């Protein structure tokens, strides 16, 4: 049970090593699309690639590129978008993505700005009636409400198609008060969040896969599909504690790098799962 194995780890202080032999343990897949010379403005981190088999793929003809990862969970019927912050020039193609992809929710775990710099461009419209148009990809986005909570924001937005007139309700999620540094003290705030995005039905199999992004795409939203997917687990085993966290992260590695970034995002993670299970025992 990982409640054991995390007061060992911890008693031991052994995240580091834990960690480090994920690292070493992780798949590595060719990154071959991402790495062509005309895509370099369309990602934001030179080390941050999706793999080319489970890369999103935009269906414009021109180029098909985005920075972005489809995670595949085969035995918990969960898929997710794992993609990085919109940049400037690429905010038109990730409104694409979630078109055509048929998402229903965008979970945003970062801020705009931390430690002073931009952590991704501004890609939802700040009122009503100051709506947004994207020439390149002739879609138009539409604020319709906003609820201001302590900890997150739920924004329900309008996405049409000017090409077909067809419109479409997206749920924007975004968690507001992540750290700039290290990772929440308690999971609390982070677990109420994930049943919120739940019970929209953003993650449900009547609808496309739910995009997640921070500024890289694989570290907060690393820990999101890390602590849903191991929840979800424990609801569906005949044994509950059958549940390996390591096991689970390293086969979501097998779709995109470096999901959870640090040995304390993976302290938070066993913290975020433990609590959350609990939560029902
Ligand atoms: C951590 C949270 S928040 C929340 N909201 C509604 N239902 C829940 N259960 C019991 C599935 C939860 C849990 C386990």
């Amino acid at each position: 049970e990982m409640e054991k194995e995390f007061e060992q780890i911890d008693k031991s202080g052994s995240w580091a090593a834990i960690y480090q032999d994920i690292r070493h343990e992780a798949s590595d897949f060719p990154s071959r699309v991402a790495k062509l010379p005309k895509n370099k403005n369309r990602n934001r981190y030179r080390d941050v690639s999706p793999f080319d088999h489970s890369r999103i793929k935009l269906h414009q003809e021109d180029n098909d590129y985005i920075n972005a990862s489809l995670i595949k969970m085969e035995e918990a019927q969960r898929s997710y978008i794992l993609t990085q912050g919109p940049l400037p020039n690429t905010v038109g193609h990730f409104w694409e993505m979630v078109w055509e992809q048929k998402s229903r929710g965008v979970v945003m775990l970062n801020r705009v700005m931390e430690k002073g710099s931009l952590k991704c461009a501004q890609y939802w419209p700040q009122k009503e009636e100051k709506e947004m148009i994207f020439e390149d990809t002739n879609l138009k986005l539409t604020l319709i409400s906003e609820d201001i909570k302590s900890y997150y924001t739920v924004r329900q937005l309008e996405l049409e198609n000017l090409t077909t007139q067809e419109t479409r309700e997206i749920l924007h999620f975004h968690y507001t008060t992540w750290p700039d540094f290290g990772v929440p003290e308690s999971p609390a705030s982070f677990l109420n969040f994930l049943f919120k995005v739940r019970e929209s039905g953003s993650l449900s199999p009547e609808h496309g896969p739910v995009v997640v992004h921070c500024s890289a795409g694989i570290g907060r939203s690393g820990t999101f599909c890390l602590a849903d997917t191991c929840l979800l687990l424990m609801d569906k085993r005949k044994d509950p504690s059958s549940v390996d966290i390591k096991k689970v992260l390293l086969e979501m590695r097998k779709f995109r790098m470096g999901l959870i970034q640090t040995a304390d995002q993976l302290r938070f993670s066993y913290l975020a799962v433990i609590e959350g299970a609990k939560f029902i025992m």
